[PDB]
DNA sequence: CCGACGGCGCATCAGC
DNA sequence: GCTGATGCGCC
DNA sequence: GTCGG
């Protein structure tokens, strides 16, 4: 990390716009830019020099230039000073809690972790989950226990039915030494883009992996997406293992590769690659990838057998997960 | 100068 | 109840 | 906040 120091620097301000300002483009500018200058291979040395890349316009490079003159940015250090900034940027660390419901917690007089404590009957159910295992979430996952995890989840669906596929995804399949979470792609061939020829086939996953107390809570759930608290099973006589966030996912088994493609992300590199696609007439979601007409409007879905397909459809060299870390 | 910025699942609420 | 908007979440 | 046109 060579500009370690600049790319937090905008991070930080991509948070405070996004919870503070609710400036949701600016949030994603600034991250735009975090993320070029981190994979610029070079120390920089001018904001001159970070201009030349794209997403780093005229604001940010004058931003750049002070932080390389004086170590810090004095817009930030107001920021860190006020305390409604500072309230509502802590808040919404809480998950269920964003940019809105943060404001009105403060608002309101509740602006620390021990004010929310005292507040859960104010929570909903997604934001009570998120307070309670709030420590936990902050911890990032080592590799060896994201193994231990996709060997537990592979083998419980497994015992459901045999026809299940479930592949891990997000930063784990990228080749992370440590994640944030776990993502869980799942496919079943009797869930396709054409029918759905069995109920319930991700409640039953849900309920296989809370029998076996490796899910512990919900934060949400539907048909083919659910969002909840794990926790790796701990040996005689040793402490716990804190609680992790796991989404599920339930892609038709005919649209793998669009879902896969998606659920290992990163998110900037979606957002990249999507924005691409445009370009090159084509617009692309967790299912399919399709055309666009003269309009603007979607065609009907291109054939798709692997994620390459996809690169190829909009001229691009196809990227191994591992250089999709953007 | 200015339109466009990736795409969508689940929960919640107002209006009906 | 539903529908559409909004909030918040995922990559 | 930035970019293409
Ligand atoms: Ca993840
Ligand atoms: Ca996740």
């Amino acid at each position: 990390t060579l500009n370690g120091g600049i790319t937090d620097m905008l991070t930080e301000l991509a948070n405070f716009e996004k919870n503070v300002s609710q400036a949701i483009h600016k949030y994603n500018a600034y991250r735009k830019a975090a993320s070029v200058i981190a994979k610029y291979p070079h120390k920089i040395k001018s904001g001159a020099e970070a201009k030349k890349l794209p997403g780093v316009g005229t604001k940010i490079a004058e931003k750049i230039d002070e932080f390389l003159a004086t170590g810090k940015l004095r817009k930030l250090e107001k920021i860190r000073q006020d305390d409604t900034s500072s309230s509502i940027n802590f808040l919404t660390r809480v998950s269920g809690i964003g940019p809105s419901a943060a404001r009105k917690f403060v608002d309101e007089g509740i602006k620390t972790l021990e004010d929310l404590r005292k507040n859960e009957d104010k929570l909903n159910h997604h934001q009570r989950i998120g307070l309670k295992y709030f420590g936990d979430f902050e911890k990032r996952i080592p590799r060896e226990e994201m193994l231990q995890m996709q060997d537990i989840v592979l083998n419980e669906v497994k015992k459901v039915d045999s026809e299940y596929i479930a592949t891990v995804c997000g930063s784990f399949r990228r080749g992370a030494e440590s994640s944030g979470d776990m993502d869980v792609l799942l496919t079943h061939p009797s869930f396709t883009s054409e029918s759905t020829k069995q109920p319930k086939l991700l409640h039953q996953v849900v309920e296989q992996l809370q029998k076996v107390h490796f899910i512990t809570d919900t934060l949400s759930k539907g048909e083919t997406k659910f969002m909840g608290v794990c926790q790796l099973p701990s040996k005689n006589d040793e402490k716990e293992y804190p609680h992790r966030r796991i989404d599920i996912r339930l892609i038709p088994k005919d649209q793998y590769y669009c879902g896969v493609l998606y659920f290992t992300g990163s998110d900037i590199f979606n957002k990249n690659m999507r924005a691409h696609a445009l370009e090159k007439g084509f617009t692309i979601n967790e299912y399919t990838i399709r055309p666009l007409g003269v309009t603007g409007v979607a065609g009907e879905p291109l054939p798709v057998d692997s994620e390459k397909d996809i690169f190829d459809y909009i001229q691009w060299k196809y990227r191994e997960p591992k250089d999709r870390s953007e």
